[PDB]
């Protein structure tokens, strides 16, 4: 069985704070003595361009406000990183918890804490896709909203900070160094993200469970190698196949190799007409294969 | 946009504990000075039917072990309610939410924080479907893994306690009273649940979300009354149609009658064959009026 899951957020929750400058609100994540947002909470409101540098050099301390479920917190400084502010506040988060900054890869998982006005209202779990947007659930408000993994030693990695919606509907963030993912700007404009392209890694674990579970009307006997795949995937909107031998845990208890798997893909592209593969009715990229043996075997 | 969300699992992960009874070890819940978790926890290793009056009238408090985060509280009695053990403990949870007890409906949603070894694992957002079941992702140990909702005041609801997997998958629970939602039997037997039902106003939420998207294809021009779809509805696998009135603020910006979606259900009933509706191939019931409200307006 597999449902797409968010790791616990209480940890990440005791950081996310409400950052005002002037009238604009958004989110911002208080690690130490250190807050971090994105820089659009200093933006002037205006129908033109942002000039980011022009704002910077007119900030005025004074201006902010940041609080934590409504305590305000004194603002002692303030650096623009990229598309992130670096706000210095007069005391640390008691409860910072052990954490690294990461910076995500397409095809990584990780959560989204959904917040607003620096309240935490939702929490789920999503995938960088291959044009490095993702596909959450945000309305107006959301921008600052983190991005977190927990590592198996309770490390929190801090890996993404909601910054804009596209007209598609795409979201994207920045990582805390300010880098925006998939080099977008962070202020209104025309940008078009690229195709999304299936992620063949995630696809070959999804066909696992499916075999795992006993589904395995759709299996070929037929393989493809891997660099045959990869050919044919330029070709057919899916990503490479990274490797083979992660998946040997799950290629042991079927009696199913990779090369097997990678030709059904090739055989199950277009559609299953009309049957389904663990209730979905075309090929499901939404889990890795960390997520299938943590979820069928707690590894 | 519409994703399957949790509620932040903070202050539930501050009440989840490690109960152990003998070799058996499942996850209970720290309120007050009260844990509650599954009577399972008591059951003999055995293969045959579990007498929980006799195992319940055999046990010793000596034998239990409560435990948050390694240090071990103090047990000072036990009873038993229905499917649940109450254990009293010498100490009160300082971190225990404001909260009441619910009994969930069919059609209800719902957070469950799965929980091992009185850890919490990871949190993911559930529907109650009409057989008294939900579809999580389980693995052993998961036994008294809670469920939840939070109220706009702030107050936790605690409405579920993990039970037992079913020979089918589906998920069985007790709530807090003790009573097993469905009345399945909590321990191991070959019973069968009966055959879901689709949630008919869960139906209606989510094709009013679609609309919202400008996804509206599928939208009859006609009219089906409720009486009329109710008596569909017996005869097709759904629920009936609680009331017209709830859907207005939906009805108002859409601005579609319940009855155009009712007619719409009943078209769209077979397989789109071969559109697609916000990403689906068929009708969806996963999410509540509530749910579409909040993740659209955030009301």
């Amino acid at each position: 069985g597999l449902k797409k899951m968010a790791q616990p957020s209480g940890c990440v929750e005791r950081c996310v704070v409400r950052v005002c400058y002037g009238s604009t609100v958004l989110n911002g994540v208080w690690l130490g003595d250190t807050v971090t947002c994105p820089r659009h909470v200093i933006a002037p409101s205006t129908t033109v361009l942002i000039d980011y540098d022009h704002a910077y050099s007119t900030m005025r301390l004074h201006n902010f406000s940041v609080s934590h479920n409504g305590v305000f917190l004194g603002v002692v400084g303030v650096t623009m990183h990229g598309s992130v502010l670096r706000i210095k506040v007069s005391q640390s988060n008691v409860h910072t918890p052990k954490h690294v900054f990461k910076t995500l890869k397409p095809g990584d998982s990780f959560n989204i804490l959904a917040c607003y006005e620096g309240i935490a209202s939702g929490v789920f779990g999503v995938n960088l896709r291959t044009n490095f947007t993702i596909k959450g659930s945000f309305i107006n408000g959301a921008c600052g909203s983190p991005g977190y993994n927990v590592r198996n030693d309770g490390t929190v990695e801090f890996c993404y900070l909601h910054q804009i919606e596209l007209g598609s509907g795409a979201h994207v963030g920045s990582d805390f160094t300010g880098s925006v993912y998939g080099n977008f700007d962070d202020q209104p404009s025309l940008q078009v993200e690229s195709a999304n392209l299936m992620l063949s890694d995630n696809v070959v674990a999804f066909l696992y469970a499916a075999l795992l579970n006993g589904c395995r009307w759709w299996l070929c006997s037929t393989r493809v190698n891997v660099d045959g795949f990869n050919e044919w995937a330029m070709a057919n909107g899916y990503t490479s196949v990274s490797s083979v031998e992660c998946y040997s845990i799950l290629a042991a208890k079927t009696g199913v190799s990779v090369e097997q798997l990678l030709a059904s893909i090739q055989h199950l592209h277009e559609g299953f007409g009309g049957k389904n593969i663990l209730g979905y009715s075309s090929l499901c990229d939404e889990f890795t294969l960390a997520e299938v043996v943590k979820q069928m075997y707690g590894v």
